[PDB]
């Protein structure tokens, strides 16, 4: 029965490897093939997708094999470290990813051309490398204080973080405090986004009073006042897109520079449903950056849920060092180490889900269709 358990517990883990490496391999390649995917955004999920990809690969298999070896370390002792090291790192950069892409998409949202056509590349992949470098830096204690004592990283043989100011530092520093930024940031990126819809309809309104009172004027003035107004609130509502709507409106105004004013008004009547078009298309454009923030929601809140029974468990279990059971809170830990796996490898599914160039991209990568 023990062997039993063991080994469907092993399959059951492989399971989880085989699922992880395969979904994050299709990220990748939707990434890197896709050209609707070219954005700083979808970097960064390629990025994570490497990160989980590595830690399908480095340190998955590895706790399958601690698994095997009823949870005693095979390996060379030295090894450890370097496993606990591979894993929280992997962990840590997943996590503030999440969080750079939080912050990134909220302060990029707050800037008045942020709907233009002009994203730049390279420095989505500076910011990728920054923050793999600040991963670095926080799990590096972990590899300093391990190589050099054995009890920091071993308890009774197996491989496991055994230090408490170790895991608390860790659970604040790459748990706690990136959720609470994401928390907060996510919430402030609901607001900016009502405060966007609200000034689009305020130039809607504006584009519309004018476009009537262009309809019943007797001179130049009036429409070129008319349509002053109109040429601000149009250039407004572009947020930066860089469209036709403007300059057709310069060529009304160019007319009633010029004192015509039949042929403004005539400009005006074609404008009207050019003006409509492009609302709703702007429109449409903050509805996609609401439906992207809510994908990214339903991403973040995934990996944190489905981490926090680890994290729970491990907290409860540093605070109550004799006081608690430690051979259940052992078990719990050994199954809420897999859970946070298993969120490791949901991301692609919830991609396929709610995206349907990545979807498209996946049901033609699966037919090996290139
Ligand atoms: C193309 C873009 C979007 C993805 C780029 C991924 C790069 C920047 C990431 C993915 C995997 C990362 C590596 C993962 C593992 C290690 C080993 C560690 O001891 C030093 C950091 C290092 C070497 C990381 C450096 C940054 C890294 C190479
Ligand atoms: C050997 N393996 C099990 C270590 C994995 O634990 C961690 C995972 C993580 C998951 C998700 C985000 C961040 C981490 S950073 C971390 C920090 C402190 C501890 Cl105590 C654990 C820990
Ligand atoms: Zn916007």
């Amino acid at each position: 029965t023990h062997l039993q358990e063991k080994n469907w517990s092993a399959l059951l883990t492989a399971v989880v490897i085989i699922l992880t490496i395969a979904g994050n391999i299709l990220v990748i390649m939707a990434v890197s093939l896709e050209k609707k995917l070219q954005n700083a955004t979808n970097y960064f999920l390629m990025s994570l997708a490497i990160a989980d990809m590595l830690l399908g690969f480095l340190v998955m298999p590895v706790s399958m094999l601690t698994i095997l070896y009823g949870y005693r370390w095979p390996l060379p002792s030295k090894l450890c470290a370097v496993w606990i090291y591979l894993d929280v790192l992997f962990s840590t950069a997943k996590i503030w990813h999440l969080c750079a892409i939080s912050l990134d998409r909220y302060v990029a949202i707050q800037n008045p051309i942020h709907h233009s056509r002009f994203n730049s590349r390279t420095k989505a992949f500076l910011k990728i490398i920054a923050v793999w470098t600040i991963s670095v830096g926080i799990s590096m204690p972990i590899p300093v204080f391990g190589l050099q004592d054995d009890s920091k990283v071993f308890k009774e043989g197996s491989c496991l973080l055994a230090d408490d100011n170790f895991v608390l530092i860790g659970s604040f520093v790459s748990f706690f405090i990136p959720l609470t930024i994401m928390v907060i940031t996510y919430f402030l990126t609901i607001k900016s986004l009502q405060k966007e819809a609200a000034d689009l309809e305020d130039n809607w309104e504006t584009l519309n009073d004018n476009l009537k009172v262009i309809e019943k004027a007797d001179n130049a003035a009036q429409v070129k006042d008319a349509l002053t107004k109109m040429r601000a609130a149009a250039l407004d509502a572009g947020s930066g897109s860089g469209d036709i709507l403007v300059g057709q409106i310069d060529d009304a105004l160019k007319l009633a520079n010029e004192g015509k004013v039949k042929e403004a008004q005539a400009a005006a009547e074609q404008l009207k449903t050019t003006i409509n078009a492009y609302i709703q298309k702007y429109g449409q454009s903050i509805s996609n950056e609401q439906k992207a923030c809510k994908v990214l929601g339903i991403v973040f809140f995934l990996f944190v849920v489905m981490w926090c029974p680890f994290f729970i468990t491990n907290i409860m279990a540093v605070i109550c060092k004799e006081s608690c059971n430690e051979d259940v809170i052992g078990a719990l830990l050994n199954v809420f180490v897999w859970i946070g796996y298993l969120s490791s490898a949901v991301n692609p599914l919830v991609y396929t889900l709610f995206n349907k160039t990545y979807r498209s991209a996946f049901s033609r990568y699966i037919q090996c269709q290139y």
